[PDB]
């Protein structure tokens, strides 16, 4: 339950973003001017919020804006993420100045979130005006699914989204659902907006086999680099410059919904291409046949992707989840947050799953089977 996004609440988020910008302006951070660049994103987020307030220019327009379901979630999420970034610097202390620390890794996770939030608000409020009900999902087959299960909703909880997705494309496990949440819930707010749904379905189209496409292109493909920057992708392929056909593919934080495929040419150069509005596996199979994409990340083995034209381990889902912000979510159900701690082992889950386990005569802890000596209610943050 979020509070009304009135002017006072929007202004609180500006002040919090201003503290995050100042913390990030510290030269001891040695912060790269490379995407997602939080020092450009936060001022741009403030300017978009100003543009929205300029369109809802009277008390009755402001009232309509304050109770808009998506806007309430957006303002509440912006506030929480800004507060989280402030907390990260506070606890991180000197670890924020070490480029390889978990604290700095968490700042990168927040910078990605702020970038995705900015792209989302610009798509949902283009030119400051709410167009969530008139938002056009790019792929028609994906759009039909959204309309079937969610009607004209601009945003739905992850819990509801995942249950409805499972009706069409089966999710085989709790770790698979956790990996999928970190892929679709780009804003890390436990909701799926029509914009996040559009991004996911563009990236892993065609809809008819979307989870198979995602599992094989992102979860287990050696060429997949997530939002790794262009400079890092070029530097990574530089070690394979004498092996033409070595290639990697990445998601672009400035061009959400598009892939960029970097590759080594016959003359040792590293070039890139942005495939059109088509399946990434199609561009990869075509490129394999024409001799352009042969060695994913320089590896001799290029996975056969032709199966997608007409098996993932729990360990593979676990490693994929590291980059996400899902540590606070119960691993058994992947739909409720962890709210109970088992003693003495210390494992965490939601009470609903612990109750189901206890009522099944499950021996000890569901994870380690150690005797449950007691429990304690707890609240978990993704960075614990
Ligand atoms: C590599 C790239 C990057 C960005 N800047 N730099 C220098 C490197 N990166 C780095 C981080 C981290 F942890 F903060 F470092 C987190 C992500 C990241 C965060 C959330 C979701 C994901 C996806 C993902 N891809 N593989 C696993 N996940 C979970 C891609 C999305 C659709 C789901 C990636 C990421 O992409
Ligand atoms: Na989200
Ligand atoms: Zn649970
Ligand atoms: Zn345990």
């Amino acid at each position: 339950k979020q509070a009304a996004a009135d002017r006072r609440t929007v202004e609180k988020t500006w002040k919090l973003m201003d503290k995050v910008v100042r913390l990030c302006q510290n030269p001891k951070l040695q912060l790269k001017n490379s995407p997602p660049y939080i020092l450009d994103i936060l001022p741009d987020t403030y300017q978009h919020l100003r543009l929205i307030l300029s369109k809802y220019d009277d008390n009755q327009k402001l009232a309509q804006l304050s109770e808009n379901e998506y806007f309430k979630i957006y303002i509440d999420s912006l506030m929480k993420k800004s507060k989280r970034a402030i907390r990260l610097f506070k606890e991180g202390k000197e670890r924020m100045y070490e480029e390889q620390s978990q604290d700095r890794r968490n700042l990168t996770k927040l910078s990605l979130i702020f970038s995705h939030m900015l792209a989302e608000i610009k798509a949902i409020f283009p030119n400051g005006q709410f167009q969530g009900d008139n938002f056009r999902i790019t792929k028609a087959d994906a759009a039909e699914f959204w309309r079937k299960f969610f009607g004209d909703k601009t945003i739905v909880p992850w819990k509801v989204f995942r249950q409805c997705l499972h009706e069409v494309h089966q999710i085989s496990s709790g770790l698979e659902a956790m990996a999928l949440k970190s892929t679709i819930d780009l804003t890390c707010n436990d909701y799926i907006s029509v914009f996040e749904f559009d991004i996911f379905t563009r990236l892993f189209q065609p809809w008819g086999s979307i989870l198979r496409n995602w599992n094989f292109l992102a979860v287990t493909h050696p060429g997949y680099m997530a939002f790794l920057t262009y400079d890092e992708v070029k530097a990574r392929l530089q070690k394979y410059s004498t092996k033409p056909g070595s290639y990697i593919f990445r998601l672009s934080c400035t061009r959400l919904g598009q892939w960029a495929i970097g590759y080594v040419t016959g003359d040792g150069n590293i070039l890139q291409t942005i495939p059109h509005n088509k399946p990434l596996f199609q561009a990869l199979i075509d490129g394999s046949r024409e001799g352009f994409y042969l060695y994913p990340d320089g590896r001799s083995y290029n996975p056969d992707l032709t199966g997608l034209c007409e098996k993932v381990t729990q360990e593979q889902y676990e490693l994929y989840c590291e980059m996400g912000s899902t540590f606070q979510l119960c691993k058994i159900c992947a739909e409720n947050d962890k709210d109970v701690k088992i003693e003495p082992c210390g494992h965490l889950m939601c009470t609903s799953c612990l109750t189901a386990w206890q009522e099944s005569d499950g021996q000890g802890c569901p994870f380690c089977r150690c005797e449950i000596k007691g429990t304690e209610p707890i609240i978990v943050d993704p960075f614990d």
